[PDB]
């Protein structure tokens, strides 16, 4: 029997490392984890069966398995970083985050370094897509290895398409609701 992961669409800071993770597992390995849907600010943006803290790292440490590349303190590092500074909306602090980010993947495709994406990488994009102010400072602030990086993962559907996946859903979710 599936995990459950819920997502929340009403969330203001969307749970989308967290459901590209759960994204990826079920592409590696079908029904492992069970997507649910609420749409309320009052409610946990993420919640992994009943666990509301740590989401994501709770997936990636129960799915060892597939989430098996990264030396562990450093995927935490920018784990870390995704979670605490890239989500935050201050101009100040998400440039200097972004360029942390932009000197990492200078020489890198993916954060890590290797052939395959890792959880870092998850968590970043996550974390940029939910935070509207950072494309216009990768963009002013000439971080083109971090556009570069984020449209070559946005072109893979697991992470491109969440956000489109995340809406229709709600929105077959309303209409259900409103079925009369």
């Amino acid at each position: 029997m599936p995990s459950t992961l819920t997502i929340n669409g009403k969330a203001p800071i969307v749970a989308y490392a967290e459901l590209i993770a759960a994204r990826i597992v079920n592409a590696l390995a079908p029904n492992s984890i069970a997507i649910k849907l609420v749409d309320d600010k009052k409610a946990p943006a993420a919640k992994l069966d009943d666990a509301t803290e740590d989401v994501f790292n709770k997936i990636t440490s129960k799915f060892a398995a597939i989430f098996d590349n990264g030396d562990k303190e450093q995927v935490a590092k920018w784990v870390n970083l995704a979670q605490k500074e890239l989500v935050i909306k201050n101009f100040a602090k998400l440039s200097q985050s972004l360029e942390t980010l932009d000197s990492q993947l200078n020489l890198r495709t993916f954060i890590l370094g290797g052939l395959k994406y890792s959880a870092a990488d998850v968590a970043c994009w996550g974390a940029l897509r939910s935070n509207g102010m950072c494309g216009s400072i990768i963009k002013n602030k000439v971080d083109v290895n971090v556009s570069r990086w984020y449209t070559l993962l946005e072109m893979d559907p697991i992470f491109g398409e969440a956000h489109d996946f995340l809406s229709k859903s709600l929105l077959e979710l309303k209409k259900s609701a409103n079925v009369g």
